[PDB]
C-alpha cells in the first residue's frame, strides 16, 4: 500500500483501498493530528499511528477516523481518549504510555490493549471495548481498572508487573 | 543498497534488504531523530549514521530502530545513551564526542567503540556490550572507567593519550 502523513494542518486523507499506514507524528515538536483532519481508509490492510510527546487529551474538535481498522496511540505523557464516536470501522485500538496515566474508553467493535511501562503512582482506567487487555509494568501505588463505567463485549485480560 | 533521510518530523523508514545507510542529521540546528520516528533495515549491511549539534540525551519517545547493525553517533556536546532496549539487531555502536563528557551502555550482542578527542576534565563511562573499545586522545583530568554498572561479553581494549 502507500504511506500518508498528517500536517500541522487541516488534513483530508484518503488511502489506496491497500495495505496502507497514516502517520500521525509531530512536526517540529508539534502536534500532527489537529482540528477537522479527516481519514479514510479504503481496503482492510489500514493503520493510523498516532505518536505525540504531549498529553493525549480526547480526539481534536471535527476529526474523523472511517475505514481504519487498527489504531496506535504513543504519548511522552498521558492518554485520555475516546473512541466510541467520530471513529467508526476501528478493530483495534492499542494505547502506549511510559510513567503517566491512562483514561480510555473503546467502542465495542473495538479490541482495546492499553500498554504501561513504569507505571508508579500513575493511574490505568479502562473501558468498553470488545476484547480488552491491560499490560502494564513497574507497577506500584497504581491502580488498575476495568470497565468501572462500561464493561467489555469480550474478555478482559489484565496483567500487572511490580519491581 | 539505498540511502535514506530522517526530517525534523515522523518518519517510517523501510530499507532494501541490502546495503543501506539511514542519515539522521539537522535540518535548521534541528535534530531529524524525533518523537515516533521508525527505522526498518532488511538485509544485513545496515548503518544509521545519527550526528547533531546537540548533546545525545536518550532515545526519543515511540522511536524503534530495527534490522540496523552498526549505530553511528556523533555529537557537538555529551552523549548520554543507552541501547539495551528501543534497537534491536544492533551487533556495532560506535559513539563519538569531542570535548565533552560520555555516559553509554550496550546491549550484550553489540560492540561498543566510544571515541572522543579532546576529552580534558569530561568523563567517560562505558557499560555492557560484547567487546568494547575506548580510544580516548587529549585527555586531563577525566576519568575513564568501563563495566562500573555491567562488565562487557567480549574483550574490554582502553587507549588513553594525554599531551
Ligand atoms: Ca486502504
Ligand atoms: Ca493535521
Ligand atoms: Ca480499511
Ligand atoms: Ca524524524
Ligand atoms: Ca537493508
Ligand atoms: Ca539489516
Amino acid at each position: 500500500g502507500s504511506t500518508l502523513s498528517l500536517t500541522t494542518g487541516t488534513d483530508t486523507l484518503t488511502g489506496t483501498a491497500n495495505n496502507d499506514t497514516f502517520v500521525a507524528g509531530e512536526v517540529a515538536g508539534a502536534a500532527t493530528l489537529t482540528v477537522g483532519d479527516t481519514l479514510s481508509g479504503g481496503a482492510g490492510t489500514d493503520v493510523l499511528n498516532w505518536v505525540q510527546a504531549a498529553a493525549v487529551t480526547a480526539l481534536p474538535t471535527g476529526v474523523t477516523i472511517s475505514g481504519i481498522e487498527t489504531m496506535n496511540v504513543t504519548s511522552g505523557a498521558a492518554i485520555t481518549l475516546n473512541t466510541s464516536s467520530g471513529v467508526t470501522g476501528l478493530t483495534a485500538l492499542n494505547t502506549n504510555t511510559s510513567g503517566a496515566a491512562q483514561t480510555v474508553t473503546a467502542g465495542a467493535g473495538q479490541n482495546l490493549t492499553a500498554t504501561t511501562a513504569a507505571q508508579a503512582a500513575n493511574n490505568v482506567a479502562v473501558d468498553g471495548g470488545a476484547n480488552v487487555t491491560v499490560a502494564s509494568t513497574g507497577v506500584t501505588s497504581g491502580t488498575t481498572t476495568v470497565g468501572a463505567n462500561s464493561a467489555a463485549s469480550g474478555t478482559v485480560s489484565v496483567s500487572v508487573a511490580n519491581s
